[PDB]
């Protein structure tokens, strides 16, 4: 129920922008898309995922085919590799990016950045990722490597730099509770079209 919050924070940024259309790129099981159904001032509700079997289990788990018929038009979930052009990424008011980004190389990352703030280009963007310093503070093995986590500055100097690539304005947010020095677990860049 950690992430509980992370995602809350997420969506009352959402709320605080009067964002009504909203797309998550990379939804995973939905986790966000379920705490935006509950609030409604979200007319649209777009959830997109590479994977076609975790689309599956979103659907699942939303058990979106069992929702009123006034809730089902709300929600919609479709497969992208984020790469490409896709029309069915516009107009939408806000697009939200978790757990996404610090799993990208160098070439997809790139591409996604375009994705993101070129085709999609939304009023406002939220991106949320690990702060891998908060690591630095002394179960599974792989579940364990870090390495691949961005720090504080790696993460600012990221959105500074694509914010004015693309004409965005950014902010940063410390998501949890802070570690004196090693920071917050989470960390936010919130973007605004225009500079
Ligand atoms: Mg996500």
């Amino acid at each position: 129920n950690l992430n509980q919050q992370r995602l809350g924070t997420v969506v009352a940024v959402l709320k605080s922008v009067n964002a009504k259309k909203v797309i998550d790129l990379g939804c995973g099981e939905g986790n966000l898309l379920s705490l935006l159904l509950k609030d409604k001032s979200f007319e649209q509700i777009t959830g997109v995922d590479v994977s076609y079997s975790v689309l599956e289990r979103a659907k699942d788990r939303l058990k979106i085919d069992r929702l009123p018929e006034m809730q089902r038009k709300r929600i919609s979930l479709f497969q992208s590799s984020l790469v490409y052009r896709d029309k069915r990424f516009s107009g939408y008011d806000a697009a939200t990016v978790i757990e996404v980004i610090e799993h990208l190389d160098e070439n997809r990352l790139q591409a996604f950045e375009k994705v993101l703030f070129e085709f999609t280009r939304p009023q406002t963007v939220i991106v949320s990722t690990p702060n891998k310093e908060y690591n630095f503070h002394y179960g599974n093995l792989r579940h364990r490597d870090h390495r691949f986590e961005w720090t504080r500055k790696e993460f600012q100097t990221w959105a500074v730099k694509v914010a004015e690539k693309y004409g965005y304005s950014v902010r940063f947010l410390q998501i949890g509770e802070i570690d004196d020095e090693f920071g917050s677990p989470t960390q936010m860049g919130v973007f605004t079209l225009g500079a």
